[PDB]
């Protein structure tokens, strides 16, 4: 992945930083990341990530706290997950359209609002790569994959981007992407953009098929010191579920049709020694059951405004944000977070975060089958504290952290509901490092999570507390080797046999990956993986095998 600490992310306050002044702990995975550990599923890029706990249908913990506690944009906008399945709905997105993921841990409601309490995970669908690249892929239970893009200049100002890709995994889970980008520069200053994008995904687990289609269009003002950006988008989803044996229509069938508009306007400019930002937006979501008619659905809004500021006063770095947000359905929350940093050596810093954040119950949470009406909005107030250093080659960094949550939302897989777990306490320490040895890349990370009902003391249920993930690359002869090694550790769940339920410690679990490629010729890589190369029962032992040829 990219830990230059001078790589740039957006995702931090919305616009372009050095990852090195972002004071949160920051993972950046690049397109080239993501095509050589040949990943085929968006979980497969978050699995690899510092403080996530994904076990495969998945069971999602980033520190701590069930998935839907960290906020996942698509470009910066939120990705419509206030589906019946909650944040379960981000294993539809496409992989083929992941071209970079900067995931920064840590609260960042005080910026995005609503949900961003563990971290945010920004997927990025733009590359600068002109050109085109055909892809193929096949491997285990009959997997697929096809995909043509292509990166046009239509003159000096203007670039096209297109995308379409097949993949087609178990007759189990089918999915159809087409995606297009127009970028244009009116001048040097004055940029705008128009995306639109779709997938057509079918499952059947009891079958399932999603129509989803998201456009945004956007305009960008980069001067020497004020930047300013503003977007607009919408998506729309038709998701209907029914047994196959009746059909779609069957009276137990459902369709829920789901839209989102988006308003973000966002300043910022470059002062003193950083920068200064705020912005404005109103989102809205909207779901309707069956019929198409809005009268028979739920809509929840918002409108939000928010200050950020980053400043460098000699070997101390400053960072702040701070947000109000008014809800329809919750009216209005106040968040806000800073951090300090201390370079107190070169190459060395401590860095003190505090933050609040919440998460409002969302139209699925609140109406859908799985949901309660009377759920509270989910308030967090987080400390962390960071040493960071660069030594002997040795890029590391450690933190702990503390998140107290009022009204923690888990759901409950015995009793098929979300449920408040009333108040928690996750305790956490990440440490992470890269560093290289001779050909070797060594990309390692651990995670302890320690959640825990505040008032009882009782571990919270299924989640592994330690995580160990160890990434090694090398290239030897002009073959690309990498061995992906993670480690889930022990978790609790309820024995549900017997009355009354015994709470029972699972077992960690190890799974190894083995990827390589190698470019038969300058446009031709071939690209071959193993993954659970140990074969561990615990979704056994899988091959794939692909190809790419650019232009």
């Amino acid at each position: 992945q990219d830990t230059s600490p001078d790589t740039l992310v957006v995702t931090a306050n919305r616009f372009e930083q050095p990852r090195s002044t972002v004071l949160a702990p920051t993972t950046v995975v690049t397109r080239q990341d993501i095509d050589r550990w040949q990943s085929t599923s968006v979980n497969d890029v978050l699995r690899r990530l510092p403080g996530v706990d994904i076990t495969q249908l998945s069971s999602i913990f980033i520190r701590g706290t069930n998935a839907s506690h960290v906020l996942v944009l698509i470009d910066g906008v939120r990705l419509n997950l206030a589906g019946v399945s909650g944040s379960a709905d981000l294993s539809q997105f496409p992989i083929a359209l992941v071209q970079r993921v900067e995931y920064i841990r840590g609260p960042r409601s005080a910026v995005y609002g609503s949900d961003a309490i563990g971290g945010v995970v920004n997927i990025i669908t733009t590359r600068d790569e002109p050109g085109t690249e055909i892809s193929a892929g096949w491997g285990s239970n009959s997997y697929q994959n096809y995909d043509v893009s292509t990166q046009q200049q239509l003159g000096d100002k203007t670039r096209v981007t297109l995308l379409g890709d097949y993949a087609h995994t178990h007759d189990g889970f089918l999915s159809k992407t087409l995606y297009g980008a127009l970028e244009h520069n009116f001048t040097d200053a004055w940029s705008g953009f128009v995306r639109g994008y779709g997938y057509d995904n079918r499952t059947n687990y009891d079958t399932r098929k999603l129509y989803s289609q998201s456009w945004d269009a956007g305009l960008r003002y980069n001067g020497e010191l004020i930047k300013s950006q503003l977007i607009t988008s919408y998506s729309h989803s038709k998701d209907y579920n029914y047994d196959p044996h009746y059909g779609r229509y069957d009276s137990s069938a459902t369709l829920d049709e789901m839209k989102q508009y988006t308003v973000q306007w966002a300043n910022n400019v470059i002062v003193g020694h950083g920068s200064i930002g705020a912005g404005v937006d109103w989102q809205k979501q909207t779901t309707t059951p069956g019929t198409g008619y809005v009268e028979d659905g739920y809509d929840q809004r918002n409108t939000g405004i928010y200050l950020t500021g980053l400043q460098q006063v000699g070997d101390f770095t400053f960072e702040g944000a701070a947000r109000s947000d008014d809800n329809s359905q919750f009216g209005r929350h106040g968040t806000w977070q800073t951090s300090a940093g201390w370079e107190f050596i070169e190459g060395y810093r401590f860095i003190a975060s505090y933050g609040t954040s919440y998460k409002a119950p969302n139209l699925g949470q609140l109406y859908g089958f799985y949901g309660n009406p009377n759920l509270d909005p989910e308030k967090s107030k987080q400390w962390e504290g960071a040493f960071e250093g660069l030594t002997a080659g040795v890029n590391w960094r450690i933190s702990g952290y503390r998140n107290d949550v009022s009204d923690l939302i888990d759901y409950d897989d015995h009793t098929l509901k979300y449920y408040n777990e009333g108040k928690a306490r996750i305790k956490g320490v990440e440490a992470t490092a890269n560093f290289d040895t001779g050909p070797l890349t060594h990309t390692v990370s651990y995670d302890y999570v320690d959640a825990r009902n505040a008032i009882t003391d009782t571990p919270l249920l299924r989640r592994a507390k330690q995580q160990v993930k160890y990434q090694l690359d090398w290239q030897l002869y002009d073959f690309d080797w990498g061995i992906t090694y993670q480690y889930l550790g022990t978790r609790y769940d309820k024995d549900y046999s017997s009355y009354p339920y015994q709470t029972v410690k699972m077992g960690g679990v190890s799974l190894w990956d083995l990827a390589v490629a190698y470019p038969v010729t300058s446009h031709l890589t071939v690209r071959g993986k193993i993954a659970n190369l140990f074969d561990k029962d615990y979704a056994g032992r899988e091959y794939t095998l692909s190809g790419s040829y650019t232009f």
